[PDB]
RNA sequence: UGUGCCAUA
């Protein structure tokens, strides 16, 4: 801090004016300083005449070194988005080389500035507030190569890219979805802590649901086309994915939900069917097994049911089968659990068992009569474990 | 008996 704007004791004065602080040219310690850029942010809150705006616009956004250094600093990044702000709201002659201005700074250090833990917010918030056409510019200056990646997996820029899928329209950001989808990419970001959000938000934002009702057809195509290459790489390898700490809460994702039907019937066919008894032991990918339990369409519930009840041959020596197996599972436990708070919400009406102009309820009667049977059968040992315990309760809860 | 991320003074 400037010893001008200093009392005896050391500390910053009180009755100190923001013109002050604009007309002695030291406002760049005030804004690093934590008690200084506090106080130019209630400051600037308040009324500005038009000459402390200027000031205002030439100190902390006109020049590219200093916006940068305040944009990057732990305290001055708070002062450039208010005075960002401030710009927006101020439609005089200089408006308009002012954002320009402020594109043109950012997109020539956009990667820096996504990585920054700071500067960031920055980007964030230029994309939201800045005027459409200059935002999209913003995005146009995100890097196409190995440095996508590393901004889609950092724990900053995430959220930079998921800002850009929030409030910039698809065509501008069309290339992220695609360079997502080749094979390596697509398999380093869903891998990842944070690229798997970024892909889910990626995936939400090409769905067709209620939020989207506002796009126009034209927009529509765009979004279907671009859902359809993402999809397509990710039933590619959707094994993998499943399967992986991260990635398994994306294929969860698609197959939970009812506007991503086609591709939920798609990812049950191309790596679930006929794994069901192995994906059931995996740690991550049981809990993937659970959600198509729970959302497969009637047609291929009942082949998920017949491969678990008689898909697989019973051990050659002791005659235990699929069944037997996932009943005492560390993982497959939950998975027959699933089955069976299936069939019993059917059949007391807690579950619509019409579809595809038919009533399935004798199916699920079936489906209970076996897992009744069997946990009868096998109570004695059931009753060891709070996941047998919890079914001989379920059905008892069902009878009455 | 079984997994994540949601980040600034």
């Amino acid at each position: 801090l400037p010893t001008w704007s200093l009392d005896s004791n050391g500390e910053m004065r009180s009755r100190l004016s923001l013109s002050e602080v604009l007309d002695s040219g030291d406002l760049m310690k005030f804004a690093v300083d934590k008690t200084g850029c506090q106080f130019l942010e209630k400051a600037v809150k308040g009324s500005l005449t038009s000459y402390q705006k200027f000031q205002l616009f030439e100190q902390v956004i006109g020049r590219k070194d200093d916006f940068l250094k305040l944009s990057t600093n732990i305290f001055g990044n708070y002062l450039v988005q208010s005075v960002i702000g401030i710009s927006l709201a101020t439609n005089d002659d200089g408006y308009t080389k002012r954002q320009e201005k402020l594109k043109n700074f950012i997109s020539s250090q956009m990667t820096d500035m996504c990585l920054d833990k700071f500067a960031c917010y920055v980007i964030q918030s230029s994309l939201q507030n800045m005027d459409l056409s200059l935002a999209c510019k913003l995005v146009q200056a995100l890097p196409r190569d190995a440095r996508l990646i590393a901004i889609c997996v950092d724990q900053n820029a995430n959220h930079v890219i998921q800002k850009v899928v929030a409030v910039i329209p698809l065509k501008n950001w069309e290339f992220i979805v695609d360079f997502v989808a080749t094979p390596e990419h697509l398999r380093q970001i869903c891998s990842d802590k944070y690229g798997c959000r970024v892909v889910q938000t990626i995936i939400e934002k090409l769905t067709a649901d209620s939020m989207n009702v506002d796009l126009t057809s034209a927009a529509q195509n765009l979004r279907e086309r671009a859902l359809q290459r993402l999809m397509t790489s990710v039933t590619n390898r959707c094994q993998e994915l499943a399967t992986n700490e991260y990635a398994n809460y994306i294929i969860q994702h698609i197959v939970s939900n009812d506007d991503l039907a086609v591709y939920r019937e798609c990812i049950i066919e191309k790596c679930l069917m006929r794994n069901l008894l192995s994906l059931s032991q995996e740690k991550f990918a049981s809990h993937v097994v659970e959600k198509a339990f729970l959302h497969a369409p009637l047609e291929l519930l009942a082949e998920m049911m017949d491969e678990i009840f008689d898909g697989y041959i019973p051990h050659p020596d002791t005659g235990k089968d699929a069944l037997d197996i996932m009943m005492f599972h560390q993982f497959g436990n939950y998975v027959v659990q699933c089955m069976l708070t299936i069939c019993c919400d059917a059949v007391s009406g807690r579950r619509q068992t019409k579809e595809g102009g038919y009533d399935h309820a004798i199916s699920f009667q079936d489906w209970l009569k076996k897992l009744h049977s069997r946990v009868t059968k096998e109570r004695h040992r059931l009753s060891r474990f709070s996941s047998g315990k919890k079914m001989i309760e379920t059905l008892a809860n069902l009878r009455s």
